[PDB]
């Protein structure tokens, strides 16, 4: 019977490049002509699902971005081998279907980053069968000079390559189907030039940046080329946004963002030995807490406009409620609001807001299992390694889970509902935690220029915990918001300086 601190507060839809992010595997979302593969019209037929374009009505999930996985065309079905940098695959749509997608998406107030993979291409991409067929007649200055080509015994010992003609090899870290651009030359420069342009002169709001961590190699400096490439494209559109991938130590990660581009990944964070799931596992709210503030902060000093990029997995991990949903549902939900309300831009995986599984640990594949809309109308969609059998979450589709005020999916839309009510929580900075003398519970202050919010999360499982709020923490303390997963129904409230927080659950507290 306690009133929800949120009913009736305005929210506000971002315009800027703060965002909740949903990661789509074009492959595996929705299928909108019956071949069973994912296609552009599928997502563009679920937008009003994504975001409905009013943030204070409706029953839409609420992100106000997507990254694509690669739409470009390639033989295979996750198409990181990219065939052709200029067109859409053919089972995915076309070009005009592209363009509608996007204009359907910024008419919801949804940007768009498509996945630009720029440490390699196709090994049947037009512009590197032509160079195989040059180094097999020995020439080395036409288009090989796009490519990683060298002698053999160039190549540092632990390097794989592709096996050209006369001695020669091009880079391969990832596949033979997979040959490594020469980031160092004039002529990958201009293409990539053109590519950006092309994309970006239709909508596009930017870019995810794969295989970063390859992007520097013996003669390559990485951040040198990921600056000359970013500024490029600042150039082109001035607010053009960048997620970088790089798979790697924190020194790596601090490193590449001398570059400037926005955003990379936090690995750190992510899946089941990650610091997130860990500690929700182990109710590990202090270490939490400290932990958040202590990355957001460094990377915040080689870059000031650093937007972390927090996620739960992604399309190459096992899904997080492999871990999360034995834990039991408030594990799962907490770990939303955890990962979500750190500063930055979180990356929502298509299909974790309503529990999607893997079903094995070991195959790529198992990560990119089908959307269900609608779980009593199972999706047909092949996702090659798996086959097309449904497997159903264990709290229904989309449509069930809507209804469902309880749901994992309704928790994700009023974290959303939250952000899109206090800006500072994404574009703020950690300026310190807040100790509570109990290590389960974790609790900072995020500051963005003239306010200050208090986020505390209580990682109990089972123990309510009643927290004294005074006015050196938060002057004038109010209750700005409340997420307690064991119910829909139950609120909580700030009375006489005291604060109960219910197991699993966060509150946020502003100045009135
Ligand atoms: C970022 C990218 O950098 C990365 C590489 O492009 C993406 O990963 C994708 O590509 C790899 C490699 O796929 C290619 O090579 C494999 C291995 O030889 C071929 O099998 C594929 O057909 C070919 O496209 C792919 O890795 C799959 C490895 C499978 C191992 C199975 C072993 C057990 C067999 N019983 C990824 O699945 C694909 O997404 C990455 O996703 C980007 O984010
Ligand atoms: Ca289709
Ligand atoms: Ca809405
Ligand atoms: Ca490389």
């Amino acid at each position: 019977k306690v009133a929800d601190p949120i009913e009736g507060v305005k929210a506000t839809a971002s315009t800027d490049k703060y965002r909740n992010y949903y990661e789509i595997f074009v492959n595996s979302f929705c299928d909108s002509n019956g071949d069973e593969t994912g296609d552009l019209q599928g997502i563009i037929s679920q937008l009003d699902y994504l975001n409905d374009g009013d943030p204070n009505s409706g029953d839409d999930l609420g992100v106000d971005a997507i990254w694509l996985t690669p739409i470009m065309p390639s033989k295979s079905y996750h198409k990181y081998d990219v065939e052709d940098y200029y067109n859409i695959d053919p089972d995915f749509g076309t070009l005009d279907d592209f363009d509608k997608l996007i204009e359907e998406c910024h008419k919801r107030g949804i940007n768009v980053i498509l996945d630009l993979v720029l440490n390699h291409a196709s090994s049947k991409n037009p512009l590197f069968t032509k160079a195989v067929e040059e180094v097999a007649d020995n020439k080395l200055d036409g288009n090989a000079e796009y490519f990683e080509i060298h002698k053999a015994s160039y190549f540092d010992s632990n390097t794989q390559t592709i096996s050209l003609g006369n001695g020669y090899a091009c880079e391969a870290n990832f596949s033979q189907e997979m040959p490594e651009w020469n980031l160092n030359s004039k002529k990958t420069r201009e293409e990539f030039t053109k590519i950006a342009k092309f994309w970006l002169d239709r909508g596009v709001d930017g870019f995810r940046l794969d295989a970063c961590k390859y992007f520097t190699n013996k003669e390559t400096d990485g951040t040198e080329f990921l600056k000359w490439f970013y500024d490029t494209c600042k150039g082109i559109k001035e607010d053009v946004y960048m997620v970088g991938e790089n798979w790697t130590d924190d020194s790596d990660i601090q490193e590449l963002y001398k570059s400037g581009i926005d955003s990379q990944f936090a690995f750190k964070f992510s899946t089941s030995t990650g610091t997130i799931i860990s500690n929700i596992i182990s109710q590990g709210g202090m270490a939490t807490a400290k932990k958040i503030m202590n990355y957001d902060n460094k990377m915040a000093e080689s870059n000031p406009n650093a937007i972390n990029a927090m996620f739960l997995s992604n399309h190459d991990q096992v899904r997080s409620g492999n871990a999360l949903e034995s834990q039991g549902l408030s594990s799962q939900k907490l770990a939303a609001a955890v990962y979500m309300l750190a500063p930055g831009n979180p990356f929502i995986y298509y299909g974790e807001e309503i529990g999607i599984k893997a079903p094995n640990t070991t195959n790529d594949a198992a990560y990119r299992t089908q959307m269900v809309f609608d779980s009593e109308n199972l999706p047909d969609i092949y996702v090659n390694g798996i086959g097309d059998e449904p497997d159903v979450p264990t709290g229904g589709g989309v449509k069930q889970q809507l209804a469902d005020k309880d749901s994992l999916l309704n928790y994700y839309r009023r974290i959303i509902t939250i952000k899109n009510q206090n800006p500072e929580i994404a574009r703020g900075r950690i300026v310190g935690t807040q100790g509570f003398d109990d290590k389960t519970v974790g609790a900072y202050y995020v500051e963005y220029e003239d306010s200050k919010l208090l986020i505390i999360h209580n990682f109990s499982k089972n123990d309510a915990k009643e927290l004294t709020i005074t006015d050196d923490m938060i002057k004038n303390a109010t209750l700005r918001a409340d997420l307690i997963p064991e119910s829909s129904s139950k609120h909580t409230e700030l009375k006489d300086g005291k604060i109960s927080v219910p197991p699993q659950s966060t509150v946020i507290i502003k100045s009135a």
